[PDB]
């Protein structure tokens, strides 16, 4: 079969992209129903993201302050809001391209796939990972903000993160379609730091049967462990601590490989002690955390 | 900014995916105007698939035989012909999603976005090269054949690839939209043998850039080279070797980065010849060949 990273169709999503301009800043919007979403640094110049008051900001813009541009399109704005770090502009036509959708706030480890942006337009899609400490690792130009991140089910979009801002790092940092940040951070140009990035262990587990199924297992060993002697060894590498819900989201994998969790842990816990030696998994020299059990079995 | 593996948005090419059966047989077509593309082992069980006459085969089919599925709708078959390894099925409608579209044979090193599909159901996209070999590393489950390949240039979709096969060492074959096969191959379950894949060089030197820009840059080195000499070390390790041509395609990285192409040259050398020493770059513990320089640029 073979075993690449892959995003969702973004076809549903391009049809609701739109730029959304407020002075001279320019960025991506999000056209759903009768509603324009977009991240509320839109109001502010370069000198105001130092040290932003955004009811102020937002109190000196009427209606007519924001132009919402899809494609050669404009449209009407007849109502703004701010909720949490996003702004709700209300307009006057309902997208006819609107797909089903929902917002969900998805929790660290958990993947999906970015449509990135510029002025409305769409450029590239991925499939990335929101990090274990709320980060992602994107990219992500001037521009690009307000680009989104989902999830495809059925023909259910299930709208996830919204692009706010690169940290001094490098590093991506953003909100739900509510507008709350993932992670401790805020829309200023402030000094904001992540904690630890470590790996997401179940997702690796996901990967390891990923390999097996497609008859790279080298890796596999004679050794079992526990649960418990596992997560010492997680402990050291900077491994997300393994759970019992880790271990039965895993069920099906262990049941197609033959292979348990535990005795699967044990080849992990070799190559995270004796590293890879050189050798390669799927065409890779790193242990990758990028794909959830789920993903796997979409598609296995 | 951040750089990742990038596929085209792929939206304009999901209006076009389709489900053609021909028997038991299933797979994916592309409907273009008042036509419908497919790989033509759709006329083949798998008993026929060991040595296929593909002429008596479509002999005992006519225009009936075939039931082409978009959506809920199925279109009217009014012609077919077997071009080169391709199906074309002339239909009664014109596809109204029919972007603005051309058909490109691409070389060997080029890069194109893949939309992977199960009964004309698109399921997944993801970036890929073609390999020197001519074969690509994709994910294909069985329902996958007739799965596209494209570019995006403006919103004019160039059409590269049609999937036809996994050969029996779990590599991918297929054809352009004339039908023509990449490399040696045929539509047929014998033992094929791709040629040894090498590594596109000139998509590593593109990848170096992209590093250096986003500011790793370790495997800078104090040495220089020649094109003459890299090339001795490049036929050691299965490199592509370097031609004036790619130096030039290479000029604009050169330009933006303050660093000249023989100078990287010396670097990647270094690199082959003492490895990595368990360092990364842009993320990844190996040398990335699946960024051409006009994807370098795009990114950045």
């Amino acid at each position: 079969s073979g075993f690449r990273k892959m995003a969702f169709p973004s076809g549903k999503v391009e049809g609701c992209m739109v730029q959304v301009t407020c002075g001279t800043t320019t960025l991506n919007g999000l056209w759903l129903d009768d509603v324009v979403y977009c991240p509320r640094h839109v109001i502010c110049t370069s000198e105001d993201m130092l040290n932003p008051n955004y009811e102020d900001l937002l109190i000196r813009k009427s209606n007519h302050n924001f132009l919402v541009q899809a494609g050669n399109v404009q449209l009407r704005v007849i109502g703004h809001s701010m909720q949490n770090c996003v702004l709700k502009l209300k307009v006057d036509t309902a997208n006819p391209k609107t797909p089903k959708y929902k917002f969900v706030r998805i929790q660290p480890g958990q993947t999906f796939s970015v449509l990135a942006c510029y002025n409305g337009s769409p450029s590239g899609v991925y499939q990335c990972a929101m990090r274990p400490n709320f980060t992602i690792k994107g990219s992500f130009l001037n521009g690009s903000c307000g680009s989104v991140g989902f999830n495809i089910d059925y023909d259910c979009v299930s709208f996830c993160y919204m692009h706010h801002m690169e940290l001094p790092t490098g590093v991506h940092a953003g909100t739900d379609l509510e507008g709350n940040f993932y992670g401790p951070f805020v829309d200023r140009q402030t000094a904001q730091a992540a904690g630890t990035d470590t790996t997401i262990t179940v997702n690796v587990l996901a990967w390891l049967y990923a390999a097996v199924i497609n008859g790279d297992r080298w890796f596999l060993n004679r050794f079992t462990t526990t649960l418990n002697d596992f997560n010492l060894v997680a402990m050291k590498y900077n491994y997300e601590p393994l759970t019992q819900d880790h271990v039965d989201i895993l069920g099906p994998l262990s049941a197609q490989t033959g292979i348990a969790v535990l005795d699967m842990c044990a080849s992990l816990k070799e190559l995270l002690q004796n590293g890879m030696n050189g050798r390669t998994i799927l065409g890779s020299a790193l242990l990758e955390d990028e794909f959830t059990p789920f993903d796997v079995v979409r598609q296995c």
